[PDB]
């Protein structure tokens, strides 16, 4: 019932750190509501997005396929691996990483695909060359998610996220199909329901990637919208606090209430 911006800067208020907020519309581009939008946060696990991103470019460019199969070693695993701990033995397609990656958070697939493409300077340089001069990834799984307080490594802002979004999403810098695997996989999010889509009326679309570290952040991006469609990208994150995870998790929730109620 709060207002969107009058809920963000309360969140901040509530949780210390800082909070980050913008409101795209999708057909448009068009800023629609922002705080902090150009100030740095750490991605952690919203950067997977990004990495699909750059894997379906590279389908694209006929160098990567969705099918490829990839054998893994138990020396491969890392923390947070609940999909491809399971697959030792048979291995994954370069398409069941991604969606392993998006849908669990999968730390082992994200590394897996960010060896396909050369690691995270690679990445860095895929969103540069989008156009994104302000987005890096520095490190790999688990160590991207240190968040040291204004250690750039690692970092967007909420408008350099929510615009590469809108640019992978819509538009043509991927082809029809892998713009609609991508979405998809987002769609498809298993472990972001505390979030935004805890705020969800029925009938309505979302697409998400939430981020979290242990202690100090959280986020998530997202591009939703009533009647099966989305029709806008909304980018949240938060960092520097002391803040419980059901903390963090409520004052999300809370934005997201805010900003459906005043669709
Ligand atoms: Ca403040």
């Amino acid at each position: 019932h709060p207002e969107t911006l009058v809920k963000v800067k309360d969140a901040e208020d509530q949780l210390g750190g800082r909070v980050g907020y913008i409101e795209l519309d999708l057909a448009s581009g068009k800023i629609l509501e922002s705080f902090r939008p150009e100030e740095r946060f750490p991605m952690m696990s919203t950067f997977k997005v990004l990495l699909c991103g750059a894997v379906l470019s590279r389908v694209d460019a006929g160098q990567e396929q969705l099918g490829r199969r990839i054998h893994y070693s138990q020396n491969d695993l890392v923390e947070y691996s609940p999909v491809t701990e399971k697959h030792l033995t048979d291995g994954m397609t370069v398409g069941e990483l991604c969606s392993a990656a998006i849908t669990m958070s999968d730390n082992t697939a994200a590394n897996l695909l960010l060896t396909t493409i050369g690691g995270p300077k690679e990445l860095t340089a895929f969103l540069h060359n989008m156009g994104d001069h302000v987005t890096r990834l520095d490190r790999w799984e688990p160590e991207l998610n240190e968040a040291i307080p204004n250690d750039e490594r690692d970092t967007t802002t909420p408008v350099a996220m929510a615009t590469t979004l809108r640019k992978l999403l819509t538009g043509e810098l991927l082809t029809a199909a892998s713009r609609q695997q991508l979405i998809d996989w987002m769609e498809a999010d298993k472990v972001a329901g505390p979030l935004l889509r805890s705020a969800l009326p029925a009938g309505w679309f979302i697409a998400d990637k939430s981020g979290a570290s242990e202690r100090g952040s959280r986020g998530i991006i997202a591009a939703l919208g009533p009647d099966g469609k989305p029709s806008r990208i909304v980018v949240i994150y938060m960092t520097g606090s002391q803040a419980t995870m059901d903390e963090r998790n409520r004052q999300i929730a809370e934005i997201g209430a805010s900003l459906i109620k005043h669709w």
